């Protein structure tokens, strides 16, 4: 029942959540692997308070060793969807007044890691 083509590749990498923006504009991921990792199409689930929303990636860039990638939630001003970082064109700036929690799941739904902010004043 082939309504789409197949392709065997490890769409995954040693990416870690470096830091989340204190104002609540963007989420910064950080690939600290030994080799250039292919993103493929991961899904980042951004929780925060009451409800939550996820974002899927696309195959247009490879994560080099030490390469960071920033997800700007719509309201950024920067060019929409680099060549350098990525803009969440489905969800606007959330404001991390509520401790935001980012869930990193691979292209096939399986989970690598999950991290949140720290309860502090601003």
């Amino acid at each position: 029942m082939g309504h789409h083509h197949h392709h065997h590749s490890h769409m995954t990498g040693n990416v870690c959540i470096e830091e989340i923006d204190v104002d609540g504009k963007f989420i910064r991921l950080k690939n600290t692997s030994e080799q250039d990792q292919p993103m493929g199409g991961w899904e980042m689930i951004r929780k925060i308070g009451d409800t939550s929303v996820s974002y899927k990636y696309t195959s247009r860039y490879v994560l080099k060793a030490g390469q960071t990638v920033t997800i700007w939630a719509a309201n950024a001003g920067v060019t929409a969807s680099p060549p350098t970082d990525l803009i969440w064109k489905n969800q606007n700036s959330w404001g991390t007044g509520e401790d935001v929690k980012v869930i990193l799941k691979n292209s096939q739904g399986e989970e690598v890691a999950q991290r949140s902010t720290v309860f502090k004043t601003t």
